[PDB]
């Protein structure tokens, strides 16, 4: 579990949202694995507005931060999981490191803020779904 807390966003898996996120829907995509809704409070995380492609991200199912070199945000094949069938993910940037399902929202960052939320894992590889081109999320 996790989310990204942005001003009066938050942003969690889209598989993972709760029926007070749908009902305070501001956008989704299942394509993606995103889901955004209104918050009343506002958040403390920033967005990385940034081209790195290394990082730290948080792995609950280790309670740790990994450092990772991670891929650039590309169209990758995700197997089936209770979420999904196996599909192509737009967006999804890999790593090396672990991740269960409990681990989706845990979030990756650099110098900057945050880059992404775990949304796949498996044998050894953690994807991570890219914020970084929402610029809507730093505005309203
Ligand atoms: N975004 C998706 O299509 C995923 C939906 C949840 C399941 N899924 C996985 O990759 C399983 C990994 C187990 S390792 C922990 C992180 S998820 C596919
Ligand atoms: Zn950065």
């Amino acid at each position: 579990s996790g989310a990204i807390y942005v001003g009066n966003y938050r942003v969690v898996n889209r598989h993972l949202a709760t029926h007070n996120d749908w009902a305070n829907l501001v956008w989704e995509d299942s394509s993606r694995d995103l889901l955004v809704s209104s918050t009343t409070a506002q958040g403390c995380d920033t967005i990385a507005r940034c081209d790195c492609q290394t990082g730290v991200y948080y792995c609950s199912s280790r309670r740790k931060h990994y450092p990772v070199s991670f891929s650039k945000p590309s169209l990758i094949f995700v197997e089936a999981s209770e979420y999904y069938p196996a599909r192509y993910q737009s967006h999804l940037m890999l790593a090396v490191g672990h991740s269960e399902p409990g681990d989706c929202g845990g979030i990756l960052r650099c110098q900057h803020g945050v880059v992404g939320i775990v949304s796949t894992g498996g044998n050894g590889l953690v994807g991570f779904a890219d914020v970084r081109d929402l610029l809507w999320l730093d505005e309203e």
